[PDB]
């Protein structure tokens, strides 16, 4: 096939994407070895769904797993009666998700399980796929003439031909794997045919961070999790926390081979040491550097000029309330808290009003990085750690290093009961999640 593996694409037809997926234990070849993964559509990653604003999506999920499951439509500002974090599809049963893609929406989204207590083993085992919302902005020449690729960043560990089981330490840190894969391939080669590449990036890992850097090149950020920036932003590196997405333009500068790497990054994962009657937690330190892919530039590359403008960010109404959500940790218990409480599906933690804007101050009082995710209601990051954000764009995951406060501007959209949680999904399963009700 093509030198660069990407998930098969399913496109809406006539304004309708009607599709049946099964979540099933699937024998596969992955990274040169045979393993049984849990997949949607028989593949890892699952198929990429590609849709347009105002399309109807009709996705029937058939659960062929031995445990209940469901879907989270991560990043989609749709009803929590559709993107239902409390729904359980029992083994052998099916459920049809039907929604209309919102009109003012563009970017890279994804789908994965969100059954409390079950998310980390199910996601680690292979249950995820991308959803792309096309934009009329994709027709401007500076994007249309770029070479587009999707990069699903997701790691894996295998034991006896199956995903490695979670250990106690995995529930504390979030599980990372030794196979650091792009679209399920081990260090694929991307032989570019155009000088400008448009890369859609998805961190679909349970816990691994990707400190992205391309050798000898900057990246031009053009979209965050949930939409375009107002204009391209040049960056020397780009950190993608679990659950985050970005879109970047790469302008290949000369012929040659260039490594896309995940540089060393310390997210505060912990180990255990015994140095003479000790048995105390100790930092793992930064991750070892990983090569993600080999990028081969074409001959005499002449990149396109960057687009001058992308999408204006909406002027939001003045906010009517300020929230505070403090994250804390009990590491040795592998328990994780929001304002001192663990998740309770029967308990409503916040009550807000549809079509108002809230300021959420999320404070990480732990020592690990925690990537904070809100369902249903995309937000504008105003600042993190007291540093203003350098762009305006919709996000739905914001990473907090130890001690950092993030200030979010949160327009409340669809009415109903939804959730917010750490997207180190082991921490969510272990309690770091709360309930928002919008009325
Ligand atoms: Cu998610
Ligand atoms: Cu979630
Ligand atoms: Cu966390």
């Amino acid at each position: 096939g093509p030198s660069f593996p990407e998930p098969k694409v399913v496109r809406s037809q006539g304004g309708l994407l009607s599709l049946k997926l099964s979540a099933t234990p699937t024998p596969l070849a992955i990274a040169g070895q045979r393993a049984t993964l849990l997949t949607y559509g028989g593949s890892f990653p699952g198929p990429t769904l590609r849709v347009r604003p105002r399309d109807t999506v009709r996705l029937t999920l058939e659960n062929r797993l031995p445990e209940p499951t469901n879907l989270h439509w991560h990043g989609l500002p749709i009803s929590p009666k559709v993107d239902d974090p409390f729904l359980e599809i029992p083994p052998g049963e099916s459920w049809t998700y039907e929604f209309t893609v919102p009109k003012e929406l563009a970017g890279t989204f994804w789908y994965h399980p969100h059954l409390h207590g079950r998310v980390a083993p199910q996601l680690f085992a292979g249950l995820l796929g991308a959803l792309v919302v096309e934009s009329s902005l994709d027709a401007i020449p500076e994007l249309r003439e770029a070479e587009e690729h999707l990069l699903v960043l997701k790691d894996l560990a295998l034991q006896g031909g199956r995903p490695a089981p979670h250990t106690p330490m995995d529930w504390m840190n979030g599980k990372e794997g030794d196979l650091v894969l792009v679209n399920g391939a081990l260090r694929p080669t991307l032989v570019a045919q155009k000088a400008t590449l448009r890369l859609r990036l998805l961190n679909a890992s349970n816990a691994r961070y990707y400190r992205l850097a391309l050798q000898d090149h900057p990246l031009y950020l053009i979209a965050a999790d949930g939409g375009f920036l107002e204009e391209p932003l040049e960056v020397s590196e780009l950190l993608l926390a679990p659950g985050e997405r970005a879109e970047v333009l790469v302008r290949l500068r000369k012929e040659g081979r260039f490594l896309l790497q995940a540089l060393p990054y310390d997210r505060g994962a912990m180990g255990m040491m015994d140095m003479g009657g000790m048995a105390h937690a100790m930092p793992q330190g930064p991750s070892r550097p990983e090569t993600l892919l080999y990028l081969i530039a074409p001959k005499n590359p002449k990149p396109l000029p960057l687009p001058k403008a992308l999408s204006p960010f909406p002027t939001l109404p003045a906010p009517v309330v300020t929230r505070r959500l403090v994250l804390t940790e009990d590491m040795m218990a592998a328990r994780f808290f929001i304002n001192g409480q663990v998740f309770d599906h029967r308990r409503v933690d916040l009550k807000g009003q549809a079509q108002t804007v809230e300021v959420w101050e999320v404070e990480n009082q732990g020592d690990m990085d925690h990537p904070f995710h809100l369902h249903v209601h995309p937000f504008q990051v105003l600042s993190v750690g007291g540093r203003p954000f350098p762009y305006r764009a919709w996000k739905d995951v914001v990473n907090l290093k130890a001690g950092e406060v993030a200030r979010l501007l949160v327009p409340l959209r669809e009415k109903g009961r939804t959730v917010f949680h750490c997207h180190i999904v082991e921490h969510e399963d272990r309690g770091m999640m709360g309930v928002l009700e919008v009325g």
